[PDB]
């Protein structure tokens, strides 16, 4: 079943936008559940202007998927806008299938971006840094928990501008060894101690995946814990305190942020807002 991961501790018809202004494109990615391709909307938002952007949408296999879809409409309908999310802009439920229109970040992925680099400037991993702990400062103010942080799941927009979302319609993690068969398809290497074994979600099990993220960025793209098996001597490890060690990339007080983040008591992690201060220095 398809399903986004984003929780909050039905639809507003002001979204909605005819599919007929509505010019598809190539597609960006797809998974097994659905996929999203790139368009052009004439008459999107205010300035009636035309815009390029990214629709979502669901295969044929319905229809408990639709609901899905829908579930996820609605969320990012109300969590608002935020310069350093992927924002909602418009929506089709009527006339056809169910299209969830988003803006298009035009440089793709941050776990791509960083990985075809390894030119940047440090300046630019703390742009990337900053941008995204604000993202997330702005979810948590929404009482909203992502519960996938995670750098694949960051886009890069005009000015190689960060922008979080989830993504998940658009590849397939079924089939992808970051994911899990644990029944859920868990991104294991990310997820905070208390999420793994008492599976509790909170605001702060993100700023722990906001540290592993961290050390993805600046390790200019590793696969976290490398050549470290998800298995039980893993889980005994993080839960025993071990952390990665600092990437060739970052600074001290980077990493001094990332430590900060694998607190194993989840009350002494920082804050996002907390974080997003330290960045601007
Ligand atoms: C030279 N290329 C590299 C990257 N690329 C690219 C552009 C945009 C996106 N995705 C999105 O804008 C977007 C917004 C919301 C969603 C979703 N779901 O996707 C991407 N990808 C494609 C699949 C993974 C998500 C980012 C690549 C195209 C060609």
């Amino acid at each position: 079943k398809y399903q986004v991961r984003w929780k909050i501790i039905p639809y507003n018809e002001k979204w909605e936008f005819p599919r007929n202004n509505l010019q598809f494109g190539k597609t960006l990615g797809a998974g097994a559940f659905g996929k999203v391709v790139e368009a052009t909307a004439f008459g999107l938002g205010k300035e009636d202007a035309v815009l390029k952007v990214a629709v979502k949408m669901l295969k044929s296999t319905a229809a408990d998927e639709k609901e899905a879809l829908m579930s996820e409409l609605k969320i990012m309908s109300h969590l608002g806008q935020h310069e350093n999310i992927v924002n909602l802009l418009g929506a089709c439920t009527h006339g056809g299938p169910v299209l969830v229109i988003t803006e298009y970040c035009c440089y793709g992925d941050l776990l791509n971006f960083l990985r075809r680099k390894r030119q940047l400037s440090s300046r630019d991993l703390l742009h990337f840094s900053s941008q995204v702990a604000q993202g997330m400062a702005f979810l948590a103010s929404k009482n909203c928990i992502h519960r996938d942080v995670a750098a694949r799941n960051v886009l890069l927009t005009n000015g190689h501008v960060a922008k979080i979302g989830d993504f998940g319609l658009a590849r397939d993690i079924m089939n992808d060894s970051n994911y899990i068969v644990k029944g859920a398809r868990l991104p294991v290497k990310w997820m905070a101690p208390e999420s793994i074994f008492d599976c509790v979600y909170t605001v702060q099990s993100d700023v722990w995946s906001y540290g592993i993220l961290l050390w993805e960025i600046f390790s200019l793209g590793l696969n976290p814990y490398p050549g470290i098996l998800v298995n039980s001597k893993f889980y005994k490890l993080v839960k025993d305190g071990y952390q990665m060690a600092q990437p060739a990339f970052a600074p001290k007080n980077i990493y001094s942020i990332m430590q900060a983040c694998w607190a194993l008591e989840p009350t002494h992690r920082p804050t996002f807002q907390q974080i997003c201060s330290f960045l601007q220095e």
